[PDB]
C-alpha cells in the first residue's frame, strides 16, 4: 500500500543525514563570515547589514542541501529616503517584481545616499547592483585562500550569481545564492531581491515571498503538529526525480501546500498519502487551466511562463495520482 512506499521513498530520498546537514551549515555558516568581512574591508561606504544564511537547509529539518542555500546582504536604506513601487504599476507591468524610487531629491539630492551610484534614472537598479557584485565575486573575493582555510573548493557559477560548494569531500555539495535584499514589506518579512532575469526589468528588484510562505507553514504545522512542510519536501524531492517535472519548483509546490494546507482537514502522517494524492490532483487541475497563483501574491500565475508543452508534458507524467499512485516514486 502506498503509506508505505511513500515513507520508504522519504526515507530513501527525502531525508538528510544529520552529519550532512550540520556540515552545510558549518561550511555555509563560516563563508558568510569570510564574505562578509570581504565586503565590509572593500566597500564600507556601502551600508549591507551582516550576511545572513537561510533556506529549506536551515528552516526546519531534514531538507539538508537539495536547494540553494540562501545569503542573505540586506542594504540598509535610508529611513523615507526610498519608497516602494509594485511592478505591476510600473511601465514594465510584472507582478512578480517591485521597483525601488528615490525620493525627496530636492532637499536630498544625488549623492546624499551611498546607494545614488546605483542610481538609474530615479530608482534603485538591482541590475547594476548586481553587476558590482558579480564582479567582486568573481575577480575581487580571495576563493582560493578561503577554500583552503575551510577545507573545500569555492567558485562562482556561470549564470546568476550562485557560488558552488565543493565539496566538502566528505559527501557534500551545495549552491550558495548571494541574495542582495531589500526589506519590501513593514508588516511581514517579505524581501526584495536583486535577481536578474536579465531581459526585460532588470533595474526592477524580485518579489521574495520565501520567509512568508515559510513562516505560515510552519505555523500550520506548529499548531496540530501537521505535515504540510514535510509534504512540501516531498512533492520537491519527486519532481526533482523527473526529467519533465524539474520546472516544478520549491515554489511552485509551495503555493500547491499553501492551497491544500490552508484548511482544516487531516495532516497528520497517517493522511499524508492522501494529501499527496491530493497536491497531485491540483497540480494536474491547476496545469490544464494554466494557472497556479502565488498564495500571497496572486496575481502572479507561477504557470504563466510556461509553453503549451511544457504544460501539457507535465500533465501526463503527473496522471498517476489516483490510479497508479506508487509508479511514480
Amino acid at each position: 500500500t502506498f503509506q508505505e512506499r511513500l515513507l520508504a521513498f522519504e526515507r530513501k530520498h527525502v531525508i538528510t543525514p544529520e552529519a550532512h546537514v550540520t556540515l552545510a551549515k558549518q561550511l555555509a555558516g563560516d563563508i558568510a563570515l569570510e564574505l562578509q568581512a570581504y565586503l565590509r574591508s572593500k566597500f564600507p561606504e556601502l551600508p549591507f547589514g551582516a550576511l545572513v544564511p537561510g533556506g529549506p537547509l536551515y528552516d526546519g529539518l531534514q531538507a539538508g542541501t537539495a536547494e540553494h542555500v540562501r545569503l542573505l546582504a540586506p542594504l540598509e536604506l535610508e529611513p523615507g529616503l526610498w519608497s516602494l513601487v509594485p511592478g505591476v504599476d510600473t511601465v514594465a507591468a510584472e507582478p512578480r517584481c517591485w521597483a525601488v524610487r528615490r525620493t525627496q531629491l530636492e532637499f536630498h539630492p544625488r549623492g546624499c545616499s551611498p546607494w545614488d551610484r546605483f542610481l538609474v534614472g530615479g530608482y534603485l537598479s538591482s541590475r547594476v547592483l548586481l553587476e558590482l557584485l558579480r564582479k567582486a565575486l568573481s575577480a575581487s573575493v580571495n576563493w582560493p585562500a578561503i577554500g583552503s582555510l575551510l577545507g573545500c573548493l569555492i567558485w562562482p557559477d556561470v549564470a546568476s550569481e550562485e557560488l558552488l560548494l565543493k565539496v566538502q569531500h566528505e559527501c557534500l555539495e551545495f549552491t550558495l545564492a548571494v541574495l542582495m535584499v531589500v526589506p519590501g514589506a513593514s508588516t511581514d518579512d517579505r524581501l526584495l531581491l536583486a535577481w536578474p532575469l536579465e531581459g526585460l526589468a532588470s533595474n526592477l528588484w524580485l518579489q521574495d515571498l520565501y520567509p512568508v510562505e515559510t513562516a505560515r507553514l510552519r505555523a500550520l504545522d506548529d499548531q496540530d503538529a501537521g505535515t504540510r512542510r514535510r509534504l512540501l519536501l516531498l512533492l520537491c524531492g519527486i519532481c526533482r526525480g523527473h526529467p519533465a517535472l524539474v520546472r516544478l519548483g520549491w515554489s511552485h509546490l509551495t503555493q500547491v501546500v499553501l492551497h491544500l494546507g490552508e484548511e482544516e482537514v487531516a495532516w497528520t502522517e497517517e493522511a499524508l498519502g492522501e494529501r499527496f494524492l491530493q497536491a497531485l490532483e491540483f497540480l494536474v487541475g491547476s496545469l490544464e487551466q494554466a494557472s497556479l497563483p502565488c498564495h500571497f501574491n496572486p496575481s502572479v500565475n507561477l504557470l504563466g511562463n510556461f509553453r503549451e508543452e511544457e504544460i501539457d508534458d507535465i500533465g501526463y507524467v503527473l496522471y498517476s495520482g489516483l490510479q497508479v499512485p506508487e509508479s511514480l516514486f
